[PDB]
């Protein structure tokens, strides 16, 4: 049984919070590449770990991620002019480059003490797989940026739905490591199985854990299992089981203690992996249709996530369209921070139990001096993958030589 | 560098707050005269210093400013019947006059002495320069109402834009004593200088301070300065440099700790000064177009103050229309109470630093029992004015004998 | 100069108007396959040549295209129940199959054999390339359905934007055979040339014509021509010059005399050709963003097609987003039926002149009993293709051996 | 098969049109009582047979129905002041009484000979059964006003849904003389029968016709019939079969050739008949929810009458809420004026066939000088009533001694 205090430790990320300090030891997505446009594009507002950030791509094509508020008198830089190699605040014309250097102050003299040497909070960035990433941890702790398990290479197609969700990251992450839920919630959105009650096994690792959900297959149940294996990559990534054509990953980024940037990714061979808008349409996460311009969902508690009771009477399980929308209805109705003090977990919760244990330990150990889970030598790499396959009851799923879906 | 505690002391006005108590030693604008209409007109809701007020113009034409909540069981009087010399609560028919006497209790037997016992809290009021004013301090401290420096007399055209802004008053006031910002923020809304970096000087006074921004003028920069002088009139009024035709003033009234009634005033000779709707259209502060019926801006953070990025690519500096809306975008994005603990000020902030020093000092002194800054003998006058002028480098600006713009210059 | 009577002959299609009789000798797109759904799906409203149609996919997966009004008392069958092998009107329960046989009249005695005697107007249909096609000509004139030039085969990716436009088809058609327009209208959306004034050459065929716009190339304009060839496929199809990756076609179907279903198609090899939603987003034709649910544009004359004057001052040519929406602005402002009586045509209009001449000749010939242009032996095939290429000055562009783009 | 010319003759009512003339020989509902308010109430805009009307209740409680446009320069009197025994035009202050007499002209010299010489077109009116009625025919043809069949007495509860529909009156009327439609269209809205194909029989009368829909009952089907008898009262009223508690009638007033005021009425003993808002909610014809403030439906073609495809997949027949909205979807999708030249009518259409033949004869006869159908000693009275009952096959339904539903199971 978790305690109130453990819940807080697990979930809070703003400012002081140990869990944030840990998370900030990993490279984090801040926003989509598509949001920042061309050189001199419109500046973008973002939010990670309780901090408001401005993101902008300068004349040379470099992407900056900085504190949103001007270093001078803290007007929002989102309104500023992005040109001639920096972002210029509207108010008194201080201009910053993408590394946070103040290149100029319109109403100030000279250069030696205030003009150049003043440095606006700004983080290292990278662009990869359709996202802008930043390292928001102590600077001297920044590792080399390496390909995530779900975007191994410059030629993988990566297609992203982003949805800003008004609840804490941990209940969303839990929903990616919860194989049984597909067999209820997603049962109108379907495998060689109808088994609703899979056996769970978890293998902890240095970066998180891998787990397998074992279902009785429709044929030769005596002989084999339907294995679906998911990878938990700490702090807040799941590699969930692929389909026959492409892979699927979830990364979640805490905007603050009660909001999360949810990224749902189709990835694989370009000829077998949907493009962005196809993927969004399939998921019902189309900007302008399912989401507003800020990728916030139009489905909400007051319209019951557009649930359709007549669809449900007709045999549609949830009456909610777009399987992630079905997920969201469940997560948001748990409240801004799910109260895990009131859970009644079961066999199906095994990987969620492992998540809670592992992450609580990892944050206490980190606070006492260990490496942040999944950093340095520990890291997951693209050798890590989820998969699904009919497997011999006498083969160890943990040693099964599965690779990501390609060609 | 201010502490959190100094920032609280400067900014908070509600209830006890020292700065509220200081500010209430001065007559305060409550709402526009336009809002109260005619005798027996619709009652108006206002808020000052964290109090909800009802304002109304009775059958004899007198304006009352009173606590909004009925003294019986505290239903809002804003819904009541304004007629026959009083405001009558709908609920049980208690009727108050402009001075908060209860004239009548519809359901109370004249038997009891109740009707003459209850007095509703109501403030002394004045109407002047198109505003309803009230005196919200301890009554025995009420001074004679004298004209503001920006409304000298009955023959002055005074044209007002009112905007209710969801931030704290002090960040708004600071935006009025901040000469350098025009040269960036308002650069597409232009004077005989292209100088963006004015050198600043202040002269402290009994009622606040005057400051001058000096810029190199376009011609004869060798021997002359372009002097723009702004007057800070404590607690929260800036006489901003005039143009060639008319004067510009700003008075800010805290509605509470995180909201302010902003009044942006064109005043001068009628023949040279725009009318109200012309001024509002010029500033894009038109009720029904830029503002709702309560004078709240339709521009906001969610719509990004209607900033148009294509206009900015085309060369417009802020892509925001109406110069005060460009100011508002900056003030509001600093958050409901700007955190000055995080400022990094520079040369261009000298008046703002002065303001913080003087007001923190004035509030401390006032708590210790000194008179509230700018009251009694020390009060600003119509002779105090902002000014703009090409001035010889050998003339001390503090010495320039300026008058407020009138006719012919 | 065209006369009023020639303008009407060319443009009108309702009733027995000869041009509509001519067009109905060709298999015609009625709606997209994506509107009709699964077996027993929601019936769809369509309109072609002045007739309101209902389209539905029955329980066996067959598509019907039928007069919209019930043959009983003419209630709309769009509201009917699509199930159990047919479409049943709500009012008295008459049930039709996709061939317009009445299977049952809920309320009629079976004895007075009326159920066998009543047939409902229903048209032969075909599904191909993501569209539902019908043959709306006299029944015995129905030709074998062959693949159109832009959808050669079952392994071609065809991605379709559909827009319902409130003007007559012919002006929309003309817009696809008007090469010089790209060099103005679409100048901010572009090429091997900045020649704004192409010289024009046309070659008539039995199914339409091909033309070439010849531009001065970026140099070697002494040696070469930059050739873009478009193919007019009568009556209302334009195969437009490819890009280096995929092919583009336009087929327009008159809904009536003043409205047109506009189909703008990307087609080619699946790995080089965008998916539907990608195509629609590129063109700003996304349902729910640019279009309402009936595929009508939200851009219109009262909102000036969302023309942004600020973008124009910043150097964007039109201030209108999505190049087809730029064309649409121009077409709809010419009025419901463009008044060709008041054109002042120039050299750039040669292909438009050919079209006017050929279609007026075609329909005049057809009234006197000539086979409809482009039917039978003369019909365009996938060997007929548009192209674009530098063409050393000394070659007949007419002899150029282009194929569509594939890999 | 009707001709185009016969369709036009049956349906058009504006101005000269003979059907318009025929219909105007009957007292006509113009609006609901509840629209006219109290004395000095807000003037009401109404429209019958192609004329725009203003309706107001004056200071003394009387109701006027008059040409909407001021007799002076034709400004709308709907905007005028209703006070001091009259309606005064805002423009130049001409003031008219409910009889159309000009009481005053604000700007005309007191003894300008013009005052008591201008008469504005104003019709005789009657208030009854929660409606304002007017006599819009030639004044010397006006008959005494008698109770409608469906509102026999001052003690009767009458509850009305009014809906302004954008189609011609005749296709709406036909919808009420079409027993078979209920067994399909209204099959999710349901009786001692599941028979979908009633046998039909008609009995012509001097005011219209009665018809009987005969279905096999669910018990003793070989001996007994379930009889639903509807009465058509010309020109545009149907007394529809009652239920066990109360009575149901439809009166339709053409607003012009392509718009119709539809009144749908529950009536009977006050303790057995729902109140107005009850009835409206049940039918989904509530103002502010189903209808705008002018009683126009928010359900339309563009939103497919809010047809819910999922409800249909779950087994609801039409996916449209409130049985009249189901009717309306069918009527309006036939077009502003249904084209009867393209019908293919079967046995179920017998009452509609009869209505078409009867009303085309009546308007032909009338145009040539016969009395208007259903005027005079010929008038339907409250003795005429629809009914529903199980009846032995050996009994003639024409003979069944029906009375309108009243109390318990006893007559009135
Ligand atoms: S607040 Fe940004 S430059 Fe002054
Ligand atoms: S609350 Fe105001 S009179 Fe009672
Ligand atoms: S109108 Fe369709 S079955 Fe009667
Ligand atoms: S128009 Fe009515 S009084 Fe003149
Ligand atoms: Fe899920
Ligand atoms: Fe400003
Ligand atoms: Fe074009
Ligand atoms: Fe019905």
């Amino acid at each position: 049984m978790m305690t109130h205090e453990e819940n807080e430790l697990l979930c809070r990320v703003e400012g002081d919070a140990p869990m944030g300090r840990l998370m900030r030891r990993h490279w984090t997505p801040i926003c989509l590449v598509e949001e920042v446009g061309e050189p001199d594009g419109t500046p973008v507002k973002a939010r990670a770990f309780g901090e408001d950030l401005v993101v902008f791509r300068d004349s040379e094509g470099r992407v900056g991620v900085m504190d949103e508020y001007c270093p001078h008198r803290r007007a929002s830089l989102v309104y500023g002019r992005n040109e001639e190699g920096g972002l210029r605040c509207l108010y008194h014309g201080w201009k910053m480059d993408v590394d946070g250097n103040v290149l100029e102050m319109a109403s100030e003299p000279a250069a030696s003490g205030m003009v150049d040497k003043v440095k606006h909070t700004a983080y290292p960035t990278q662009e990869w797989a359709g996202m802008v990433w930043a390292y928001m941890g102590p600077k001297e702790t920044m590792p080399e940026f390496l390909p995530p398990a779900w975007a191994p290479t410059a030629d993988t197609r990566v297609s992203i739905a982003k949805v800003l969700l008004p609840c804490n990251w941990a209940q969303i992450l839990e929903g990616a490591i919860d194989s049984a839920h597909s067999s209820s919630l997603h049962s109108s959105d379907m495998r060689p199985s109808t088994d609703k009650a899979p056996r769970m096994q978890v293998q902890r690792t240095g970066y998180g854990f891998r787990y397998a959900a074992l279902r009785r297959p429709l044929s030769n149940a005596a002989e084999n299992d339907y294995v679906r294996s998911t990878v938990f990559v700490a702090p807040a990534t799941a590699l969930i089981p692929p389909n026959n054509l492409y892979n699927v990953a979830n990364i979640n980024v805490p905007m603050d203690d009660t909001n999360t940037a949810f990224y749902f990714i189709a990835w694989g061979h370009p000829s077998q992996t949907p493009e962005t808008e196809t993927w969004r349409k399939f998921l019902r996460q189309t900007v302008g249709v399912d989401l507003d311009q800020n990728y916030r969902p139009l489905r909400n508690e007051a319209n019951k996530f557009w649930q359709d009771r007549n669809a449900m009477k007709a045999g549609n399980f949830t009456g909610i369209t777009g399987f992630p929308n079905q997920d969201v209805a469940m997560w948001l109705t748990m409240g801004p921070i799910a109260d895990r003090t009131h859970d009644r977990l079961g066999a199906s919760d095994l990987a969620i139990v492992e998540f809670r244990k592992q992450m609580l330990d990892a944050v206490k150990a980190f606070e006492q001096g260990a490496p942040a889970i999944g950093t340095g030598v520990e890291a997951a790499t693209p050798t890590v993958c989820s998969f699904q396959a009919i497997v011999p009851k006498t083969t160890d799923w943990r040693t099964y030589d599965a690779h990501y879906v390609w060609l």
